[PDB]
């Protein structure tokens, strides 16, 4: 008899490629698979006016669903950071193993259940670039007072070294950089960074370290989910899984297409790496901070131990398999 | 209302990972469809024809199969390319190629002539070079080497004097114990341990030949067309989600089993093919590919797609994950 009409709030602006494709793809799959019994309207930042309001929208049930990143909610609960990615952590293929087979989904459920929110993988970008900089980073002294848009745990790490991170939303990044409200920023990589224009005013494009395997997030209000019949519940969860996996393939695809153009069409972009002493300080600050976060909360210790042990185990296989292969051929 | 389908799979019963992919798909379809589509899975113990899947599905005796596309290379050489290629793409790259790079559509052009629909069926990731009784120190050690190895790699190693040999799977261990073969490859730590090859072959080589083995679901086209559109989408989305989950599971099982291997099997010795040998295999591979491409237009089209795409995507893999792994 009954049809369900839901709405999804997403962080991204309207027609945002790749990220906005995952939500649309998800919604279309649900509509088709349900023969119209479950339909999901997508509201982008231009509609709901709150790019970073998604967690509150879904908790309250004003929206039944959201699409965002777990690490945006660090202010609400620092344990939300670790389900997105961590500096020096796992690459995408590893993190998927961790989520679906290494206990990651279950840890995420223990963190989010307290809010009456269900959280699911919402798409991986793969390994992200270090970002866009107006001036080169030559020593740790260059990080002091550096105003940089960078989320999650890397933001905390750079702050420990004297930087001033912020979490300005995608639609506001260019203007903030143009005005020197930030001196640098990171977003994703070649899949998405070029159309956003940062290259016009920040010519140094740094390689990564901080976001090896960024997974986005779908969120679903538990009470809304419970109201669904069981077959539509499954349709929803399988659609989100499929859309999320495909987003990693799209991120890979787009990164290749866009890197090819970058190699040919941007004579003023200069790719850079952090000097060894800078990277050494960052690795250390990361280790120091992980140890500090782990000690102040047993749920944090549990999550970081799972990530750390799991990375140790799976990286050995990555090294024996794909890395050996990519290094050699 | 209620569709009752069967699927025939190459693998024996309760085969971990590969047999999980089909069970996982069937469970997702039953549940999403509220029972309107269910799929019984017959393993090889039941239909008795591990390499009969292609014909089962083509005839419609079974609505679906799960197997590997390169097992059909004897029927049509172009089926090899949708599993994997020596020195080709790793799994994350190959998924991009399938879904955004034109691979699904090429696959369709090949399989449409048989009234079969082929879909990705799960990636194993990068596979080990295999299990060896004697070390491969030079190209001379390949000559006369009897080895179980499928797909294009088998065609390459033959070109170099080896004797790719056919053996079912249940007999892989025995064949190697009986010296019917001198070596073999299967998959990697995820599945090789349960097979006991480490007991008979001390040397375990790293890969080259199957950098991203994608299995396949097959669906009989007429059967597919008999479904209403909502069931059709349930089936295809289920297949996609199960396929992707199998790579996650393969990664997971590999990490687990590599740790177990290192703790429990002391005299498994990790090797890599010396440089002059890989240069020789590389060269044979390329020469041989150019040969097959020149004889068959569909082959040329598929290899140009695969090569152009690999060159593109690999530059990003190198800049992103590879550099990251190398540096940390
Ligand atoms: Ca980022
Ligand atoms: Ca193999
Ligand atoms: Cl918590």
């Amino acid at each position: 008899d009954k049809k369900y009409r839901w709405k999804l709030a997403e962080t991204w602006g309207p027609n945002f490629p790749i990220f906005g494709d995952a939500t649309k793809n998800m919604a279309k799959m649900v509509k088709e698979m349900s023969n119209g019994r479950l339909t999901i309207r997508i509201d982008s930042s231009n509609k709901h006016k709150s790019a970073l309001g998604i967690f509150d929208f879904v908790k309250s049930g004003q929206y039944q669903m959201g699409h965002s990143a777990s690490y945006y909610w660090k202010g609400k609960n620092f344990n939300t950071m670790f389900f997105t990615t961590v500096p020096f952590g796992m690459i995408a293929s590893e993190q998927h193993a961790w989520f679906y087979y290494g206990g990651g989904m279950e840890l995420m459920k223990k963190v989010y259940d307290q809010y009456g929110i269900m959280s699911f993988p919402g798409g991986n970008t793969g390994n992200q670039m270090g970002g866009w900089f107006k001036k080169e980073i030559n020593s740790v002294e260059d990080l002091k007072g550096l105003k940089m848009r960078i989320p999650g745990f890397a933001g905390e790490v750079l702050a420990k070294l004297g930087a001033k991170p912020t979490n300005i939303p995608s639609g506001e990044l260019y203007t903030a950089l143009e005005r020197n409200t930030i001196d640098a920023l990171e977003w994703v990589g070649p899949s998405l960074d070029l159309r956003m224009g940062f290259h016009k005013i920040a010519p140094y494009y740094y390689t990564g370290w901080h976001e090896p395997g960024t997974e986005l997030q779908f969120m679903v209000n538990q009470k809304a989910y419970n109201s669904l019949p069981k077959d539509l519940q499954k349709i929803l969860t399988v659609a989100m899984k499929a859309a999320a996996y495909d987003m990693y393939s799209q991120s890979m695809h787009a990164s290749g297409v866009n890197l090819a153009s970058l190699k040919k069409d941007y004579p003023n972009v200069q790719m850079r790496s952090f000097p060894k002493p800078v990277m050494e300080a960052i690795v250390q600050a990361n280790d120091e901070l992980l140890e500090e976060f782990a000690a102040k909360d047993p749920m944090t210790a549990e999550i970081l131990k799972s990530l750390n042990d799991y990375k140790h185990q799976i990286r050995a296989w990555t090294n024996l398999s794909d890395r050996a292969y990519l290094d050699n051929f």
